[PDB]
């Protein structure tokens, strides 16, 4: 269970469906699974105290938690949320998160690390899963 490294994609699914849901619409979408389904993320981990880096070619997202602390973030559309993070198992964490403003799709994620040395991300919105599979660089 040491999350820390630089991860590199082998998998991924879902993601234009994902951002269906969110109201992102056909265009946009399109355009974007075309330059977004390559993202590199970077994780420190120092403890239950994350910081997480989120990098395509021209856009890059910064997230600072703990375990079990309340902070502030974006959903994937860039919509600010509260969110909050906990354990479910020893390898995988999950976050709620709770829009500032208005209504929308109820989202989430969480991120585990399998014992292949496989970090599994998902992404949800409603009824909708997207699923991101790392391995390490
Ligand atoms: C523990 C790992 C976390 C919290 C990583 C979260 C990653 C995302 C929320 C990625 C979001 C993306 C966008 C917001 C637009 C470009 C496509 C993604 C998947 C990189």
């Amino acid at each position: 269970p040491n999350f820390s490294g630089n991860w590199k994609i082998i998998r991924s699914e879902n993601f234009e469906e994902l951002l269906k849901v969110l109201g992102v619409n056909v265009m946009l979408r399109k355009i974007w699974v075309a330059a977004a389904s390559k993202p590199a993320v970077e994780i420190k981990q120092e403890g239950d105290t994350f910081y997480i880096k989120v990098s395509t070619t021209v856009w890059t997202t910064e997230i600072n938690f703990k375990v079990g602390e309340e902070f502030e973030e974006q959903t994937v559309d860039g919509r600010p949320c509260k969110s909050l993070v906990k354990w479910e198992s020893e390898n995988k964490m999950v976050c709620e998160q709770k829009l500032l403003k208005g209504e929308g799709p109820k989202t989430s994620w969480t991120k585990e690390l399998t014992n292949d040395g496989e970090l599994i991300l998902t992404m949800t919105a409603d009824d909708v899963v997207c699923t991101y599979v790392f391995v390490r660089e």
